[PDB]
């Protein structure tokens, strides 16, 4: 059925980025609790259509790593998208209450990411353009989903501006100009990937001293750091030598040395992580306290 | 009298920028129209009491130069902050409509940016920080006023992540670490006296071709552009060679070369400015149509 404004009621706020905030809604006629996004946008009602329009796509994207999709409508100011609320939140608020995240559960997150960007890919000829720890969803059913992906041509116009918090998940092909494309998003998947493995956001990389303790910058600078100085790695000696190769592929500067989802897919890392016997489920509780 | 949160009426919304949204309110108990500025912050309590108490200096923010301050309280997950409405908007707002705002009125515009941020210092020991042509506004008496100044400590903290739109104000010291202070805004100013000259944001500058017309880029190039080539100009030819001097003085890369407030107000284009006969008020309704 369709989603219309006045059939939501609010239960609590999930949080905001900047251009959205996401409340947690019941909506009255199923009964169903969803999480409803928000978009103040400031724009003339014949475009606003063409979004509504291009967001009904997502009706169509049925993935198990996929976050599940309601509906999409404009209602005062604000463009709505509906989707299946997750009741683990995001991997960036697991990760400040995890402290860091174990090597086993980053194998199962790979895997949902590696296979939701190729669903993306091959059933529906988009990349994400925002892969990024926050954009990774998690639930009690162990699931891992991925959101926020670029949909809508005209949704990612209208929003056109990004992302200048103290840190930033861009490649550096896309931070230098036009010339970019998919294999951007496994760069930022790569950078997601060290930071969850580290507890912190990976640059400038840990020195010496800072390692020990196991067991801020200006925009300019953060900038330049990315495009012109060798990229972040795994410390040795904690993580697996898989792991640490596989991280090692994803975060080549060079987008057509970089490796792809097909190549990632068949790595050693993901060949041991997808037989590891890992309840995820399990973890994601006794951390974050959901039962 | 004390400003509360059911105290306000919403009449209509003037814009939001990332961070906040701000609302043209009537205080129903005063019948003052007022403009309300909503900063959604999830922070704990303690501080955001800091914040309330460290916004009330602005009740001793009294100039010409600078917008009128009622109160400050918080509500519903929002500090507010509600201010004198400028019924004239932001200069961002006359420079759509007008195109391009004439030398004349950019001098009883930079008369007012100068005394005002020389108001904050001498008065109240404090740089603006976000000197732009949104935070200039004007009404239909014929002022012109700065808002979005940094006098709360905490709430600059607490807001810290700034400006992606493909377009920045920060001056080449703010951008490249913490080294910078005052002299920082007269970057900023610079910059947005060439743009309302010009018509359009000035970096990369106008190409020979694109000048003749006189009746984007990616996060990084800009930023680079910044920092390391040559500053913006005005051409030569259509603008005073007074002008021309004042902003070349704005816009030095080396914020201990660059002019600062004191010597910018004995300037030449200051003086000619000043003693100039101009009917602002009569020519902000003219371009904008507020009669
Ligand atoms: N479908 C969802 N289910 C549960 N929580 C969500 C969902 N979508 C978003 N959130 C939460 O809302 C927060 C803010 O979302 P968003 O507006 O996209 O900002 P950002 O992703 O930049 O933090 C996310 O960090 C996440 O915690
Ligand atoms: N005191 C005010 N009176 C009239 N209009 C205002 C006032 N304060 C803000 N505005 C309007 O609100 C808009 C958005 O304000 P803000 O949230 O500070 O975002 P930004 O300055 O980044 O655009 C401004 O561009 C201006 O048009
Ligand atoms: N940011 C979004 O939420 C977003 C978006 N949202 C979105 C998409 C799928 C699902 I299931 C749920 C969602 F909410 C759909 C788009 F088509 C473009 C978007 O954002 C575009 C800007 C980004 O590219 C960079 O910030
Ligand atoms: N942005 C603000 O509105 C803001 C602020 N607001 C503010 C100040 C004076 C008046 I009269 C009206 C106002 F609304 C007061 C502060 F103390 C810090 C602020 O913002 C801090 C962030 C900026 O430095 C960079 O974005
Ligand atoms: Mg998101
Ligand atoms: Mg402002």
């Amino acid at each position: 059925m369709e989603l219309k404004d006045d059939d939501f009621e609010k239960i609590s706020e999930l949080g905001a980025g900047n251009g959205g905030v996401v409340f947690k809604v019941s909506h009255k006629p199923s009964g169903l609790v969803m999480a409803r996004k928000l978009i103040h946008l400031e724009i003339k009602p014949a475009i606003r259509n063409q979004i509504i329009r291009e967001l009904q796509v997502l009706h169509e994207c049925n993935s198990p790593y996929i976050v599940g999709f309601y509906g999409a409508f404009y209602s005062d100011g604000e463009i709505s998208i509906c989707m299946e609320h997750m009741d683990g939140g995001s991997l960036d608020q697991v990760l400040k209450k995890a402290g860091r995240i174990p090597e086993q559960i980053l194998g199962k997150v790979s895997i949902a990411v590696i296979k939701g960007l190729t669903y993306l890919r091959e059933k529906h000829k988009i990349m994400h353009r925002d892969v990024k720890p926050s954009n990774i969803l998690v639930n009690s059913r162990g699931e891992i989903k991925l959101c926020d992906f670029g949909v809508s041509g005209q949704l990612i116009d209208s929003m056109a501006n990004s992302f200048v918090g103290t840190r930033s998940y861009m490649s550096p092909e896309r931070l230098q100009g036009t010339h970019y494309s998919v294999q951007s998003d496994i760069w930022s998947m790569g950078l997601s990937l060290v930071e969850m493995a580290v507890g912190r956001y990976p640059i400038p990389p840990p020195d010496a001293k800072e390692l020990e303790l196991m067991f801020p910058m200006a925009i300019f600078e953060l900038l330049d750091y990315i495009v012109n100085e060798p990229p972040p790695k795994l410390p040795s000696g904690v993580f697996s030598l898989e792991f640490q190769d596989f991280v090692n592929k994803c975060l080549i500067k060079n987008p057509a040395e970089r490796a792809d989802l097909k190549q990632l897919m068949v790595h050693a890392f993901i060949k041991r992580s997808d037989a590891e016997e890992v309840d995820f489920a399990g973890w994601l509780c006794s951390t974050i306290g959901l039962n």
